[PDB]
């Protein structure tokens, strides 16, 4: 189904001047990080479980450079100094072929999430942990990650919502 | 589910004004028509099968007249002298308590139709056969007749649409 695939979310640039502790990429957890969720999440008020972020970089396995992916818990906002490993994280690096995938999971277990006003969820960020480095000649010196999504296994959605 | 329940989607006026032949309430068969299928059918691209439509008339069992409710075939345009009877119909009279339903079925079951720009689909329309009569004294000269849609047993959504 549409829920065992990975689809097109978004994308971002990395360039190098893109400086370490720069965050290039930010997304709070919510069915709208799927299109297929976006559109079921308008007839539920509810939803659990986790979102697996899958980040391909467009450096032909040859750009230098990291990035961290990071799990932030709710209500604690992050700066460019901001120390992220401490948190749940994936390490990206720039000359990696394969996708880098994350899981971006329900950090509350013991309550549905509503689809509405989200309240209080974790937010997926993405900082320079290394520079991007352009090895010889540019001109080229920036590239971009796309991101796609899936919805985790225990992914739901309850409570049909009152038209 | 939502499926199996009645759901409120529209609502009109019927007035002592509306003389026989006058159109009150049309619409083409679409999953527009119920507000969990409209929800569905933008992941989808297809879709096949009936709604049910079901009347209330506000008329407290009181009031006199009648009206048709017609499934129209595609690309028969109805005008205000149009006879109506030789479709498939129902009557509706002003002073019934009950509600009645019509089933607008999918009269192409050989083809699934687009949920996008829906081709050549039937029409459902509402015309007066007997005039509203307000008996006795007024001042309610008019009535507001309530519209519930439900998916057929037989509807269904096919095809994830690529987004």
């Amino acid at each position: 189904t549409w829920r065992t695939n990975f689809y097109y979310n978004d994308v971002f640039t990395w360039s190098v001047a893109d400086a370490p502790g720069s965050i290039l990429y930010t997304v709070q957890h919510s069915p709208q990080n799927n299109p297929f969720t976006a559109v079921l999440s308008q007839m539920y008020a509810g939803w659990a479980g986790g979102m697996q972020f899958r980040f391909i970089v467009a450096g032909s396995g040859v750009f230098g450079g990291r990035l961290v992916a990071a799990v932030i818990p709710p209500g604690i906002e992050i700066g460019p100094g901001l120390e992220v490993r401490q948190f749940p994280h994936v390490v990206i690096d720039a000359r990696s072929l394969e996708p880098v995938t994350i899981t971006m999971p329900d950090l509350r277990p013991n309550m549905y999430h509503p689809t509405g006003d989200p309240g209080l969820v974790p937010t997926l960020v993405l900082s320079v942990y290394n520079n991007l480095i352009n090895p010889f000649g540019g001109s080229t010196n920036a590239i971009q990650v796309t991101v796609e999504t899936r919805p985790s296994d225990d992914f739901e959605f309850v409570m049909i919502r009152a038209p």
